[PDB]
């Protein structure tokens, strides 16, 4: 599924990401935009052989099982495929764990480089939330 901006904002808010660990909603929408272009089926391969999955590009090195990242963890206890669903529940619940794990949203490289410090509230302009 390719989400619309406000559509994704509403879903993320429904699922409790707004202000989660202190990160306002626009931070999450900005992160998603640059991680996946709001596309739930986004995938990308990392140099070490791990893969990143879904709207928030969650890394099989740590968070999910894809059976093809040996030595990795599965800290969200889910198949990485569940992170490609039209339904964002699994991605959001896993992102909650990731952002809690010490580095906050710096876990998302596109967020640190493209959203952090910027006017992220603009990403929710016009949305009915
Ligand atoms: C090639 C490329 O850059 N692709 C991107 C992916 O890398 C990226 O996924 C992110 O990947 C990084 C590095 O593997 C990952 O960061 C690591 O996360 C672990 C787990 O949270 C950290 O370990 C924790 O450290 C804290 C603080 O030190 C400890 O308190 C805590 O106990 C540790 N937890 C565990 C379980 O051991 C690592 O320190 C940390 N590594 C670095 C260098 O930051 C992110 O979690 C991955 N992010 C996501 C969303 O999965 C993906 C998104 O950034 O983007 C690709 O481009």
């Amino acid at each position: 599924k390719v989400f619309g901006r406000c559509e994704l904002a509403a879903a993320m808010k429904r699922h409790g990401l707004d202000n989660y660990r202190g990160y306002s909603l626009g931070n999450w929408v900005c992160a998603a935009k640059f991680e996946s272009n709001f596309n739930t089926q986004a995938t990308n391969r990392n140099t070490a052989g791990s893969t990143d999955y879904g709207i928030l590009q969650i890394n099989s090195r740590w968070w999910c099982n894809d059976g093809r990242t040996p030595g990795s963890r599965n800290l969200c206890n889910i198949p990485c495929s569940a992170l490609l669903s039209s339904d964002i529940t699994a991605s959001v619940n896993c992102a909650k764990k990731i952002v809690s794990d010490g580095n906050g949203m710096n876990a998302w490289v596109a967020w640190r480089n493209r959203c952090k410090g910027t006017d992220v509230q603009a990403w929710i302009r016009g949305c009915r939330l």
